[PDB]
């Protein structure tokens, strides 16, 4: 591994506009990484994307919301995506705008068609091809927003995270239950308990995925669940570099013990991550990447 080249490429991924204030704050907050490429790559791969980029990604979704508020009725607007947990690794991170009905399939079909008309009329780049989401491009800001049509799951008290059901334009039905807000709240809460350490691990693994020459087909959904499964007491006081051996132990334990990997559930606890043999092979390839980083890092621990 060429950590010098990986570090530069990582700078262009998380800071594509090359804002010098971001780079200066990085080396200022981490003076130890100087003249050592492996520490630079690890520290930046765990570092959160600067709010300079995140605020503009959230702002692009806000403009989409205002345009839809000119045509849509009986809906509420929420957001999902890595941006909402600050676990995104790209400065040009897109955002998903959820359009949830306050009240079934015909109401969702109407909101989907009305969203198509308004968004195609506002944004020159508007993709209405996929039956589960509309994708727009704010050419003025250079940001992308996906728009998803859904409603609340309604099947002696109303529980809080009853989930949403995504509208499927292709089948004219509602997709099965998803729990994006519960997942967001659980990730942010546990990261708050560990002073940001959970998000460092998540962003780290996602960057190892993007930089791997192997095809690690593990979604952010899966990477979130893997890190969220780690017990807090194992990394409560660990520094940034010590999170790498902890990720190694977790990934090695998942590949080793068959019941450990069979009991791994999603962050919301409503699905199991590993049922799918290529997914476990992707978990193995991710273990290789962590093992490589760990071996190159242990001399500094």
């Amino acid at each position: 591994k060429n950590y010098s080249a990986l570090f530069e490429n990582l700078q262009n991924r998380s800071n594509p506009e090359k804002l010098q204030e971001i780079t200066t704050k990085f080396f200022s907050d981490n003076p130890d990484v100087k003249y050592n490429d492996v520490l630079k790559y690890i520290t930046l791969a765990m570092n959160g994307v600067s709010p300079e980029y995140t605020n503009k990604s959230r702002e692009a979704g806000e403009k989409v919301k205002l345009h839809l508020q000119d045509i849509l009725l009986d809906v509420e607007y929420q957001y999902q995506g890595s941006v909402m947990t600050n676990t995104h690794i790209k400065g040009y991170s897109d955002i998903d705008l959820l359009v949830i009905s306050d009240k079934a399939t015909n109401d969702l079909k109407n909101n989907r068609l009305l969203s198509e008309q308004k968004l195609s009329s506002v944004y020159e780049i508007c993709d209405i091809t996929h039956p589960k989401a509309i994708k727009i491009t704010n050419k003025s800001m250079g940001r992308d927003v996906d728009i998803v049509i859904a409603n609340w799951y309604d099947d002696n008290r109303q529980i809080e995270y009853r989930g949403i059901q995504i509208y499927n334009k292709r089948s004219n039905t509602i997709e099965n239950r998803d729990f994006p807000f519960l997942s967001i709240q659980r990730i942010n809460k546990r990261s708050s308990e560990t002073k940001g350490r959970l998000k460092k691990m998540i962003r780290f693994l996602k960057n190892l995925k993007a930089d791997s020459d192997e095809k690690i087909e593990l979604s952010s959904f899966d990477i979130n669940a893997i890190c969220y499964n780690i017990e807090k007491n194992k990394y409560l006081h660990s520094n940034k570099y010590q999170l790498v051996p902890i990720l190694y132990e977790q990934l090695n334990e998942l590949v080793s013990n068959s019941n450990k990997i069979n009991s791994l559930k999603s962050v919301d606890g409503h699905e199991y991550i590993f049922s799918n043999i290529d997914k476990k092979e992707s978990l193995k390839m991710l273990l290789q990447e962590v093992k490589i980083i760990y071996s190159n890092l242990q001399s500094y621990l």
